């Protein structure tokens, strides 16, 4: 390029940008092409070109002038790429703007999408604001390939699309532009099948839906509603591994933390909206939007201390009784909640309180409802003709089918999406199990062998692998969590070792071994030690969450505090127990909304949580203990830099189980860091307790869960105790504890105290 050219850009006097920014090609050679990636980035000293598939990374250099930057690249194909900016001594990594010339589908586009590869494709597919022949309009599209026609119906012309048939491309995709009319639009796909029938859909691609059981979709600008202010937060994800830092989340399921009244409007980002009624039974209750929710769970979770929210699925789902595991709109954030720049403004402001958000992200399946995806184009489109491989039978529902090239890349940009538009810090899939298997809750005869005689859904492990693959490529630094319960191997681990490419996964085991403990009478806790009873052979091979989930208090489970044997002074202590021990075992922390304050019912998806116990002190006092705990998991290094490194924990003594005492350490990077946990499953006190440590010194009681402001009997060591030089358990040192009931502590070597 000239100064000429440059220059132009620069002081805006060129026609159109998009003839120069952006990715051209300069040449064909023999197996191979020579591309030019451009950009003018005011205010960026630097500036890099990310191949991130292809694991690559480019520098671009400034050009006649300091913000104007290109980097010419030889590859066969560039489809997949970012850029880095360097403004200052920040970085931020995005899409090249310059990306898209025009609305409507290329041939490159086709073609890109028919192998499954089109990583964006949700820029085309859909509803979109944009210009054509000079108007400004809406583009739609969707992929249709068996129907007969489609026409585009909706409030611009009186749901009759006699006038918006839409032209069928390349045998397969479906597109009309119409113009004047823009976002806010109200609109489904008109269809007809190879039989004749007649039918309405919702857009699979669209960006927002009216509220339920209403299903038309609505047209998004998305790109210019929402003006974010994350950039910090981005980028100090992008350069950690977030295996090594606190990761505390709480549970939360939008429609049932808090509601509010029906009786006045839903305030919204700088407007507001009718009420949505949380049910016929009770409706004097609405739903929160995601804009009073940022207002009030935002703080209300930073006060915890939780480092991120985990969201039950907030794809657009048309029943409340799913909990938000049956989707029907993949592409739009629930409408239960208002509107798309809301959610954002929500994800905009965990990030500016340093939390962040996961998201359930539901894959495995879809419902039969009529407006959603099932039998879509009059065949058997998104999922698998066979139903002995497509279909869920006992949950009544459709199963994607990962082998058909633009159903995996429905799902595979689906998940890019959501951190893409909406920021998004990770996502957790459920029952990873049910995509796995071919034999999966189906009956001898009623399933078949994958080619080689195997019950492998092959299919679905290699759309889990290269949903993995492309995540973390795209976006280093997020968290790709799965719970499966069959120990399938190498959840959490990488592709290229044969993993499924998580890093982490739901400790299922853990969770049940937990919960069959603890609701054991002290007395016979003796017989199960073994639950109590870390296990270096299993822990090692997973990158393990500790998840105590919505799942375990609903459906005659009970609740926390209802699964504890005891008076109500022991329930409590059972609990802080528990949790304290959860917290100092290895392995990251997941813990349900409800948990925190001791709510006794069960959580109920149709009402809200139980706020009028917070005004009782019991539930106050374990609340403060959960704030605490969570500040102490965040400042203490042993409890979270070394997780999944045998350096960073080493039983001390497991074999008192005729007392239900187990003891152990953890470490980090720098030895006085070390912590000493020691706990006592049992009501019984005891005045003098040896436990073995490492060094000589004065070991602080930095926590104890039976302090009395958390509601215990405040039994302890008075602030710490100095050890004796005294062998015990194989180690040099050791301290002769009194140790609270039904309770642990947490003991620290303060190596600068006065002898
Ligand atoms: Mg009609
Ligand atoms: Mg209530």
């Amino acid at each position: 390029i000239s100064a000429d050219q440059v220059n132009q850009i620069i002081y805006n006097l060129h026609h159109d940008p998009f003839e120069i920014l952006g990715c051209h090609l300069l040449e064909e050679g023999k197996n191979t092409k020579k591309w030019v990636v451009r950009a003018y980035l005011p205010k960026a000293e630097a500036a890099w070109v990310i191949r991130p598939t292809e694991r690559k990374e480019d520098p671009m250099n400034s050009v006649h002038h300091p913000n104007f930057f290109e980097c010419i690249i030889e590859t066969p194909e560039l489809n997949h790429y970012q850029l880095k900016v360097k403004e200052g001594e920040h970085e931020k990594v995005i899409y090249d703007p310059y990306a898209f010339s025009s609305p409507y589908l290329t041939d490159e586009d086709i073609y890109l999408f028919s192998e499954g590869n089109h990583h964006r494709i949700y820029e085309k597919l859909g509803a979109h604001v944009g210009e054509i022949n000079g108007v400004k309009g809406v583009y739609f599209a969707v992929w249709a390939p068996n129907a007969r026609n489609v026409s585009v119906i909706g409030d611009f012309n009186n749901w009759d699309g006699r006038e918006h048939q839409m032209r069928k491309r390349n045998y397969t995709i479906w597109e009309l532009f119409v113009p004047e009319i823009g976002s806010g639009t109200v609109y489904k796909y008109e269809i007809k099948n190879s039989e004749g029938h007649i039918y309405e859909k919702s857009d699979p691609y669209g960006f927002y839906r009216e509220v339920r059981p209403n299903t038309a979709s609505i047209v998004v600008d998305i790109d210019n509603i929402y003006q974010w202010h994350d950039e910090e937060w981005l980028e100090k994800r992008r350069n950690s591994d977030p295996l090594k830092q606190p990761v505390s989340v709480y549970e939360v399921h939008l429609g049932s933390w808090l509601h509010g009244s029906s009786a006045e409007k839903m305030p919204l980002l700088n407007g507001e909206a009718d009420p949505v009624i949380v049910s016929e039974w009770n409706p004097g209750a609405r739903f929160l939007s995601y804009y009073e929710l940022a207002e009030k769970l935002i703080p209300y979770v930073k006060d915890m201390g939780y480092t991120h929210i985990e969201l039950l699925p907030i794809a657009e789902h048309p029943f409340d009784g799913s909990w938000g595991y049956q989707v029907t709109g993949f592409y739009s954030p629930t409408s239960r909640f208002g509107r798309p720049e809301d959610f954002m403004y929500f994800v905009d402001k965990c990030h500016e309180n340093g939390i962040g958000v996961i998201l359930d992200w539901v894959p495995g399946h879809f419902p039969k409802d009529s407006h959603g995806l099932a039998y879509f184009d009059g065949t058997h489109l998104y999922e698998h003709a066979d139903p002995r491989i497509g279909e869920h039978k006992e949950w009544g529902t459709l199963v994607f089918n990962y082998g058909r090239h633009e159903v995996r890349n429905f799902l595979v940009a689906n998940v890019l999406f959501w951190f893409d538009k909406y920021h998004v810090d990770g996502i957790r899939v459920d029952a990873v199990a049910s995509m796995l298997y071919r034999n999966y809750l189906r009956k001898e005869g009623e399933w078949i062998a994958n080619e080689y005689g195997g019950d492998e859904h092959i299919e679905a492990v290699s759309f889990i692998r290269e949903v993995n693959t492309l995540l973390f490529e795209y976006f280093p630094g997020i968290l790709s969590i799965a719970e499966e319960s069959t120990e399938w191997e190498k959840v959490s681990r990488p592709v290229y070792d044969g993993g499924l490419g998580f890093n982490l996964k739901w400790d299922m085991g853990w969770m049940h071994d937990m919960l069959d403990y603890f609701n054991i009478d002290p007395y016979f806790r003796q017989y199960h030690q073994n639950n109590v009873t870390f296990s270096m052979a299993y822990y090692y091979n997973e990158n393990f969450m500790l998840a105590l989930s919505h799942d375990e208090i609903v459906h005659g489970k009970s609740n926390m505090l209802g699964k504890m044997p005891g008076d109500e002074w022991q329930k409590y202590a059972n609990v802080r127990a528990l949790f304290t021990y959860m917290y100092t075992h290895p392995g990251k922390k997941t813990m349900f909304m409800s948990m925190e304050f001791g709510q006794w019912s069960e959580w109920n998806v149709w009402g809200d949580l139980e706020w009028h116990l917070l005004q009782y002190e019991p539930h106050q006092q374990l609340k403060q203990f959960f704030t605490d705990l969570n500040a102490l998991y965040q400042q203490e290094p042993a409890l979270y830099t070394h997780d999944f490194e045998y350096h960073g924990f080493e039983a001390i003594d497991c074999n008192d189980n005729t007392h239900s005492v187990v003891s152990f350490l953890r470490r980090s990077d720098d030895p006085n860091d070390s912590l000493v946990v020691v706990c006592n499953f049992t009501p019984q006190p005891h005045s003098h307790y040896r436990i073995g440590v490492p060094e000589a010194g004065y070991y602080v009681e930095l926590f104890n869960s039976d302090a009395k402001q958390y509601g215990g009997s405040n039994m302890g060591n008075l602030g710490g105790k100095w050890a004796d030089e005294w062998s015990f358990h194989n180690k040099p040192y050791s301290l002769d504890l009194c140790l609270p009931p039904l309770a642990v502590l947490i003991l620290k070597l303060d190596p600068t105290k006065v002898p």
